[PDB]
């Protein structure tokens, strides 16, 4: 909790909630050591969503002198594009000013081309693929990049993963893609590319712990908690988040217009902390279809995953406010 | 220039750009002592504009020892109502980190419920009226409060306004308001209330400096230069005024998708150096109707106000970066 640090790579789509994830990670290197984060052109347009990545890695390798590590751009493209007024909000995030200090901007300056040489895909199963130790893949974007390297590797690829948390699907509870041609049935980073969502979800040689909708409808930021990043605005950590949160559009702020969604943010709080969730061993059958309920993640007829069930509110609290005091 | 201050007081609707004025105003004391706010229910949710007010203004005070000031929640009420999505700018706001610092919600915590007792249009009329010094009227909401002072107190109100200084109209270029019952030719605030509009901009017993879509469109805000702020991220009013521009939404952001509009910080910039424009007398017939040309100002047959044409960049750029550097 402490003493030894796991291995991870973060798979990303880059809205505000993935760079949460990455903040959470980053920020604990005594529990996480992050060699590589992909981007992948889906609840962002990709090379902003990379800029920032980029400027997060340089600020905390500033401030707590944690590692620099490669960052790919992924070529997957969409089965169904997010909406494209939703990918504009890593650009917003690209002109903040807690993500322009100058030292930042110079070094990203320095690295950025060399990660621009990477194919995010490859990157992704390079790093897994010479690791020594077994990899953590943290998935808070769609499942395509997993998919690529689990079709052109296979157990190669898989049998250097140590686990992947992956945030997506709605399994007992509704979806959030609400379209004149869906049900409503489905989740956004599924539905992104159900074919990819299906060869990973479903794949016996992996073993996936999935942050659906059931779990994250019930760890919103209410308001008056993300108010509480303001006494700690001295840190950059807390002027990140606190203003990640507080920028929430659309369908990122809950009905009673108080509290917002933190999907991402959970998912890789359970890397942290895995007793921040109960697991469930539940077999899906992912539809691929072009009908309504393309994306959906019902429950089989008769395991693929295992879904993650009651998550502690207090312990997700304590976790990110502790982070974000880091630096 | 930097020896006398003029009296003003802000009559705004609580967007990201109101609040970009309010801030230009407060952190030059030098040339202007902000006597009061009132606060719309227009281009905000009242109570989340009204907080946000109450905050700058507190923070303002306990930095830089600017005056604390009588702050008014109007109940004007719209003719036309702004996008529902839009109002919510000032909720983010509210939840931002640098409107959290816990000392300025301490005090605004105090100080809020004696301003809650006022009414917005009210306060508006007797601060003019018991102002020793005429008093200037920045306006960068709808031109409900103004009617209702010019209606309920005439010359009594109008002849203790120095000068009153407007964001709103669109003379010789197209309008912003964009909805199926409309042409395209109004201007949001006009639009919000065309009969309050109507009354002010024509008042002969007033000097009005218009800031009309004519002179806003010419002087956006590049991504470029928003990402400048991070360069002052140390100072509070960088961190408000990058973020505030870096969060631009909808139609906020210029069609190249690289730039975004600054029309009330214009406006209150025109406050600190008025030569930052020209001045045209124009005749305008305001559009009261129902059809789809409601709330357009096109020039008369045959003057009402002073038209603010070609704004220098370059001199709003050196006032809102000296401006942010305050504190
Ligand atoms: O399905 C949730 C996933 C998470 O991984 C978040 O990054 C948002 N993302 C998509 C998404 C669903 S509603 C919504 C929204 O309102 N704005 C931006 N993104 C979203
Ligand atoms: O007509 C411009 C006035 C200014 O006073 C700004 O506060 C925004 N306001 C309305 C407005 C026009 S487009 C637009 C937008 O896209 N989002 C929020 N507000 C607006
Ligand atoms: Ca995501
Ligand atoms: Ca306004
Ligand atoms: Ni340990
Ligand atoms: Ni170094
Ligand atoms: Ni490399
Ligand atoms: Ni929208
Ligand atoms: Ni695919
Ligand atoms: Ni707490
Ligand atoms: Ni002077
Ligand atoms: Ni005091
Ligand atoms: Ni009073
Ligand atoms: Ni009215
Ligand atoms: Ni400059």
């Amino acid at each position: 909790g402490s003493h030894m640090a796991k291995t991870v790579i973060l798979d990303h789509d880059g809205n505000k909630d993935d760079f949460v994830a990455m903040i959470l990670l980053l920020s604990n290197p005594k529990k996480v050591n992050l060699i590589g984060c992909i981007c992948t052109d889906a609840d962002c347009f990709v090379e902003n969503g990379f800029d920032v990545t980029g400027k997060i890695m340089c600020a905390m390798h500033r401030l707590i002198k944690t590692p620099l590590f490669p960052i790919g751009k992924s070529t997957a493209t969409a089965v169904n594009a997010f909406p494209t007024e939703w990918r504009f909000s890593a650009k917003n995030l690209d002109d903040m000013p807690f993500l322009n200090i100058v030292e930042d901007v110079a070094l990203w300056e320095k690295l950025k081309p060399e990660n621009e040489a990477h194919n995010g895909q490859q990157l992704l199963a390079d790093l897994v693929m010479k690791s020594k130790e077994k990899v953590t893949v943290c998935v808070t974007g769609p499942l395509s990049n997993m998919a690529w390297c689990i079709e052109k590797y296979g157990e190669a690829f898989t049998s250097k993963v140590e686990e992947c948390v992956i945030m997506g699907g709605a399994v007992d509870v509704g979806g959030n893609v609400f379209l004149p041609t869906t049900d409503g049935s489905a989740e956004w980073n599924i539905y992104w590319d159900p074919p990819a969502a299906k060869k990973v979800l479903c794949c016996p040689n992996i073993r996936c712990v999935l942050f659906s909708l059931d779990a994250t409808n019930t760890v919103p930021v209410r308001s008056v908690d993300v108010k509480g990043f303001g006494a700690q605005n001295q840190y950059l950590l807390s002027q990140m988040v606190g203003t990640m949160w507080a920028m929430s559009t659309h369908e990122e702020i809950l009905r009673d217009g108080d509290a917002y969604y933190a999907w991402d943010a959970l998912t890789a709080a359970y890397i942290l902390e895995p007793t921040i969730a109960t697991l469930e061993p539940v077999a899906l059958d992912v539809d691929v279809s072009k009908g309504k309920s393309e994306g959906r993640t019902p429950r089989a007829s008769g395991p693929c995953v295992h879904v993650a069930r009651n998550p502690s509110k207090q312990m997700f609290h304590d976790l990110v406010f502790a982070s974000t005091r880091v630096c």
